[PDB]
């Protein structure tokens, strides 16, 4: 019973919490011990959901928040339909408007450091990368931030609200020095 766990359950939406619990357990991990990663998984989930909520109704296909098999199954259907190459690592969304997959990232370092980390992991110059930070910064591939400034601003605001709430409970320091 950690403070972080009870904060995550109060700060985040119940479906998002349930989805982060499944996702960690599927990879042999307990939201009750690795609670800093519990909070991070919820954060990454919410950001992905607000992101798809930006733009038009049929614009995005949500890959994050499914189980491994069904997620991949949809990645196929997208590839064997649009001709886009099959990514080596599971992405977060697919853009039907731009015809490309999106890897969303949420970092407690510089967006510089962390995009470099992921851009080297995925290597493929097809999958679009978009980064958010808890300080309000953002960095996307080819400076193509995909969404409206207003939609990205809402995400940035929510990320800073989570930081303040974590800090007022003294959990922020441990959360930052954990990534
Ligand atoms: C499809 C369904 C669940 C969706 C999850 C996602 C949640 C979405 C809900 C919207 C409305 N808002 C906004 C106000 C509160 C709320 O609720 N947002 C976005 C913001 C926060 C939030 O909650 N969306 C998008 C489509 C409708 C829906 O609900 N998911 C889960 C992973 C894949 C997926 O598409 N599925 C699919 C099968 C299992 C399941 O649960
Ligand atoms: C790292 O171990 C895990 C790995 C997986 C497989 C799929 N992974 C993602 O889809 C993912 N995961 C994270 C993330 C993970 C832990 C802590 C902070 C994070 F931001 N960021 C992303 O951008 C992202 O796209 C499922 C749960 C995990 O616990
Ligand atoms: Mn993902
Ligand atoms: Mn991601």
């Amino acid at each position: 019973g950690s403070h972080m766990e009870d904060f995550v359950r109060q700060c985040f939406n119940p479906m998002i919490v349930e989805l982060a619990e499944k996702a960690m357990k599927e990879y042999g991990e307990d939201p009750k011990i690795e609670t800093n990663k519990f909070a991070a998984t919820c954060t990454h989930l919410e950001v992905c959901f607000m992101y798809s909520d930006g733009g038009s109704k049929h614009r995005f296909e949500i890959i994050e928040g499914r189980d491994r098999i069904m997620a991949w199954t949809v990645v196929n259907s997208i590839c064997n339909t649009t001709g886009v190459e099959k990514p080596k690592f599971l992405p977060d969304l697919y853009d039907y408007k731009e015809n490309r997959f999106i890897e969303i990232g949420v970092t407690r370092r510089e967006v510089h450091i962390y995009y470099l980390e992921k851009a080297n992991k995925i290597k493929s110059e097809k999958t679009h990368i978009h980064i958010f930070s808890f300080t309000g910064e953002e960095m996307a591939t080819k400076a193509d931030y995909t969404l409206d400034e207003e939609s990205r601003a809402r995400i940035k605001t929510r990320l800073f609200t989570i930081r303040q709430e974590m800090a007022s409970r003294s959990l922020w320091d441990s959360f930052r020095q954990s990534e």
